[PDB]
C-alpha cells in the first residue's frame, strides 16, 4: 500500500493539527495517527512522540500483532492511550503555565499487513471504501447527538458528576474523549473554584457539585478491520474535512482521483482544497492509505 | 524506496546479530541499522530501541531540526553512540551481571530527505552501486590487516596501552571498536586481574601495563552520501556475508537480482544464500535499501 498525506492550518490563526505515518519493516507494521489539538499544542506534542512508542512497546511486548488475538491487542492498545495520558498529565502538571488547558484527540490506524486496528477517541473519523462503498468506522465522542454511542456518552459524563449545556460539558468542551484537558481530569476541583473567582458560577453553585470520576477521558474505542481484498483504501482525517464534506461525498471524491491519476498523494492534497473550498475554517488534516486493490 | 532484508542464524549455535528499518513518511526520514552481538545478546537488546532513540533524538534537536551542517550532524550523531555506550556500559553492571561480557558492532544509515549518512563501528560494512559500479562507505574497525584504517586502529589501541596478539586485543577481541565490552573499557584494569587468577598471563607481565586510556571505543566513522538518481541501492550488512563473499561480487549479484525480478526482498534473501553456499559460518544479516531506478 501507498500513503497520502496533507496536514494544513487553513483559515485558523494557529495550527493545532499533526499527523504522523511512521512505518517498522521488520516487523511489517505501519502506524498512522491524526492528532487535533485544541487551547495549544502542548498535547499534540507529547502525544506526537510519546503516542507511538507506547502503542508499539504494548504490541511487541508478547508479539501480539503476531498471535491474533483481539482482545489482547485491544487491552493493549487501551492500556497504552490511557498511560501516555497519565504521564501527560504528570508533564503539564510540572510544566503548567496554567491555563496549559491544551488537549488532544487522536485518531490511530496500526496496519500489519493483512488487518488493520483502529485506536479512537474524539472527532475525527476513519472509514474505508468497500466494493465502491463507505464504511464508517468510528464513532464521535460527543456529549450530545442522538446516537448510541452519544447517549453512552452523556450517560458517562453525568454520572461523573458533569453537567451538559449546548453539547458542552460545563458549558464548556464538546468533545467527551481526549488526551489531555486536566481541568476535566486532575483538576477538576481546581476548574470549579477558578470559575467561583471569575463569575462564570456561583459559590452557591459550585457548592453543590460532587464529582465522581473525570468528566472527559482517554479511553479508546477499539477496531479491528480485516483488510480483506474488497478494501480499496482507508481514509482518517480531523474534523476539518468532515464538518464541511459529506463521507459518502469524501470516499467518492478519493475513489475518483485514483481513478484519475492513480496518486494518492495528489489524491489527498486536492481533497484538502476541496475542503478549502467548501469553507472549512478549521485545521484540515488527511491520511490515506491506498491499498493498491479494487 | 523499497526494503529488503534478513537476519538469519546460519550455521552458529545461537543468533546474535539484529536488524531495525524504521521510516517516517511524513518527515522522510528512516534509520536502519545492523548490529552484530558478540559474547551474548544483552548489548544488541540494548541497543536496539536506545541507539534509535537517542539517534533520532539527537537530529531533532535545536537547530538540526532545520537541517543542519554536516559537522554539526556528525557531532550529534558521534555524541549520540557514545552517550548510549556510557548508558549500555551503566546497565551490563546494574543488570544480571558476570559475566556479561557482551558487546556488539553498529552500522547504522540515516536517510533524511535526499541526503544519507552511515555512522559505522566494528566490521559491518555499507556499500552502494552507483550505475552499476561499487562504492564501498564503511572501513573496517580491526586491529589487524594493511589499510590505513587498520594501521589507525592498531596505533589508537595501542596508544591506550593494549597489545595485539593474532588480530586480537589481548587475544581477546577481533574489532576495535563496538558498543559494550565493559572489560575493555571502563573495567579494564579488573580484567588484567582477572587474566591473573584465571592463568592467561603472569603478575609481572600486567605489573608492567599501562592504559591510558579505552582499547575499545564506540566513537564511530560518519559519512554523508548524497542520494542522487544514478545511487542504485545501498547495501547494509554483517561481516556473516562479507567474510566469505567479495563486496563486488555482492553488489553485481543484487544488481542482477533487481534486473532480473525487480523483487529487493528477494535480491536480499537469495544473497544470503549465496553466503551460506559459499560456507559462511556466522549469522548474516542484511538490508538492502533499493531506491528505484532504472
Ligand atoms: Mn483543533
Ligand atoms: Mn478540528
Ligand atoms: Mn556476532
Ligand atoms: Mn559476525
Amino acid at each position: 500500500m501507498r500513503w497520502g498525506y496533507t496536514s494544513v492550518q487553513g483559515f485558523r490563526d494557529e495550527m493545532e493539527d499533526d499527523i504522523v505515518i511512521r512505518s517498522d519493516a521488520v516487523d511489517s507494521f505501519s502506524y498512522a495517527a491524526v492528532f487535533d489539538g485544541h487551547a495549544g499544542s502542548s498535547s499534540v506534542k507529547f502525544l506526537r512522540e510519546e503516542l507511538y512508542k507506547e502503542c508499539v512497546g504494548a504490541l511487541q511486548a508478547g508479539s501480539l500483532l503476531n498471535g491474533g488475538d483481539f482482545a489482547a491487542i485491544k487491552e493493549a492498545l487501551i492500556k497504552a492511550f490511557e498511560s501516555v495520558d497519565r504521564n501527560l498529565l504528570k508533564w503539564l502538571e510540572a510544566n503548567g503555565d496554567e491555563e496549559d488547558e491544551s488537549g488532544s484527540t487522536a485518531t490511530v490506524m496500526i496496519i500489519r499487513n493483512d488487518v488493520s486496528f483502529i485506536a479512537h477517541i474524539g472527532d475525527s473519523c476513519a472509514v474505508l471504501s468497500r466494493s465502491g462503498q463507505i464504511e464508517e468506522l468510528t464513532d464521535y465522542h460527543r456529549p450530545y447527538g442522538s446516537s448510541r454511542a452519544a447517549i453512552q456518552e452523556v450517560k458517562r459524563v453525568k454520572e461523573a458528576g458533569g453537567w451538559i449545556v449546548n453539547g458542552r460539558i460545563c458549558g464548556d468542551i464538546a468533545v467527551s474523549r481526549a488526551f489531555g484537558d486536566i481541568r476535566f481530569k486532575t483538576k477538576k476541583n481546581d476548574m470549579l473554584k477558578k470559575g467561583v473567582d471569575e463569575g462564570r458560577w456561583s459559590e452557591k453553585f459550585v457548592s453543590r457539585i460532587e464529582f465522581k470520576g473525570d468528566m472527559v477521558v482517554a479511553t479508546p474505542d477499539i477496531f479491528q478491520v480485516p483488510l480483506t481484498s474488497d478494501v480499496e483504501f482507508i481514509i482518517l482525517a480531523s474534523d476539518g474535512l468532515w464538518d464541511y464534506m459529506k463521507s459518502s461525498d469524501v470516499v467518492s471524491y478519493v475513489r475518483d482521483q485514483l481513478r484519475k491519476h492513480g496518486n494518492v498523494q495528489l489524491a489527498c492534497e486536492s481533497l484538502a482544497q476541496v475542503a478549502l473550498d467548501r469553507r472549512s475554517q478549521d485545521n484540515i488534516s488527511i491520511i490515506i492509505a491506498d491499498l493498491g486493490r479494487t
